[PDB]
C-alpha cells in the first residue's frame, strides 16, 4: 500500500515495512516532532478489522492512564490517527521478537537464567492486566508476541493487543494460537484472565527447550498432547465443558477417558521432570554441568510450570503468587 521516502501529514516519514498480519502492516517510521523512530501499525480499511483495533486502541489507552512499575512491559501506544480510511496506530520503536531469539538459538534454547528473567518481566506483565479496574486477557501470549526492548538485552514488552478483551467482554469462543491455546478454550468454557497463565507456561518451557512443548496439528491433536503430559483433566471440569465430548467420553461411573481414533503415550507419562531434563543435564542433557541449571534449579522451574499448567483455572498459580515462587529467590 505504501512507499518507502513517503511523507504522512508533515510529522511521519515511512521508512520500510517491519511486518505483514491478517490486521494489515507495521511500518518503520520517522517522527519529526519527537525527534525519533517508530512503528506505525496500519489496519486495514475493512469494518472487521477498524471495530477490532478500535478495541486495540481503546486498552492500551485504558492501560497508559495507570501509572505503577507494573504497567512498563506493556509496548506504549504513543497515538494514532485515521489516514487514507485506515487506522493507524503509533507504538514506540522495539527490537526482535522471542520466537526470532529461539530461531538464533537453531531451536536449541536460552539458559534456565535467561528463561527466569523472561518469566519475571511475564509474570509482572500479567500481575498488572490484572488490575481489577483492567482485568484485561491478552488472549494470543506466545514468543512471536513477546519482543526484546534492546537487541543488547534481555527487557522484553508484549505487543498485539489485537484479540485482547477485558473480562465478561468476551467476543470469540475460538481464540489464543493453538499451541499456546488454554485446556478452558480448547473445551469451549467461559474463560478469564488464567488463559494468559496456562500460554505462559507453555511459553517458558519452549523458551528452554527450543521447542513448542504441546505442538498439536488440531484441536483433537492439541489435547491428546496436553494429555500425554498432564492426564485427564479432572471430572469436574469435563462435566460443565461443552466441548468435552470432542475430545473425551464421560463412563457409567462418573469417569472420563480419551476418545480414540487410528493410531500418543499414555495419559501423564510424558513427563514435564524428563522433558526438561531435571536429572539428565537440561533439554537433550546440552546443559550438563553449566552453572544455573543444578537439578535443585530445575525442581524449582518443573514445580512452577506445573502450577502455570493447572487444568483448574480456578487454582492454577496467579501472577502475584508466581512472582513470590522460589524459582525467582537468589
Ligand atoms: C502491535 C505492535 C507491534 C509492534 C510494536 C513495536 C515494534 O517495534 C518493532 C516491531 C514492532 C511491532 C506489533 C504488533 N503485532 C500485531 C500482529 N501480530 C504481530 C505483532 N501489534
Ligand atoms: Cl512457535
Ligand atoms: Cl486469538
Amino acid at each position: 500500500i505504501v512507499k518507502n521516502g513517503e511523507k504522512w501529514m508533515d510529522r511521519y516519514e515511512i521508512d520500510s515495512l517491519i511486518g505483514k498480519g491478517s490486521f494489515g502492516q507495521v511500518v518503520k517510521a520517522y517522527d519529526r516532532v519527537e525527534q525519533e523512530w517508530v512503528a506505525i501499525k496500519i489496519i486495514k480499511n475493512k469494518k472487521a478489522f477498524l471495530n477490532q483495533a478500535q478495541i486495540e486502541v481503546r486498552l492500551l489507552e485504558l492501560m497508559n492512564k495507570h501509572d505503577t512499575e507494573m504497567k512498563y512491559y506493556i509496548v506504549h501506544l504513543k497515538r494514532h490517527f485515521m489516514f487514507r480510511n485506515h487506522l493507524c496506530l503509533v507504538f514506540e520503536m522495539l527490537s526482535y521478537n522471542l520466537y526470532d531469539l529461539l530461531r538464533n538459538t537453531n531451536f536449541r534454547g536460552v539458559s534456565l537464567n535467561l528463561t527466569r528473567k523472561f518469566a519475571q518481566q511475564m509474570c509482572t506483565a500479567l500481575l498488572f492486566l490484572a488490575t481489577p479496574e483492567l482485568s484485561i486477557i491478552h488472549c494470543d501470549l506466545k514468543p512471536e508476541n513477546i519482543l526484546l526492548c534492546n537487541p543488547k538485552r534481555s527487557a522484553i514488552k508484549i505487543v498485539d493487543f489485537g484479540s485482547s478483551c477485558q473480562l465478561g467482554q468476551r467476543i470469540y469462543q475460538y481464540i489464543q494460537s493453538r499451541f499456546y491455546r488454554s485446556p478452558e478454550v480448547l473445551l469451549g468454557m467461559p474463560y478469564d484472565l488464567a488463559i494468559d497463565m496456562w500460554s505462559l507456561g507453555c511459553i517458558l518451557v519452549e523458551m528452554h527447550t527450543g521447542e513448542p512443548l504441546f505442538s498439536g496439528a488440531n484441536e483433537v491433536d492439541q489435547m491428546n498432547k496436553i494429555v500425554e503430559v498432564l492426564g485427564i483433566p479432572p471430572a469436574h471440569i469435563l462435566d460443565q465443558a461443552p466441548k468435552a465430548r470432542k475430545f473425551f467420553e464421560k463412563l457409567p461411573d462418573g469417569t472420563w477417558n480419551l476418545k480414540k481414533t487410528k493410531d500418543y503415550k499414555p495419559p501423564g507419562t510424558r513427563k514435564l521432570h524428563n522433558i526438561l531434563g531435571v536429572e539428565t543435564g537440561g533439554p537433550g542433557g546440552r546443559r550438563a554441568g553449566e552453572s544455573g541449571h543444578t537439578v535443585a534449579d530445575y525442581l524449582k522451574f518443573k514445580d512452577l510450570i506445573l502450577r502455570m499448567l493447572d487444568y483448574d483455572p480456578k487454582t492454577r498459580i496467579q501472577p502475584y503468587y508466581a512472582l513470590q515462587h522460589s524459582f525467582f529467590k537468589k
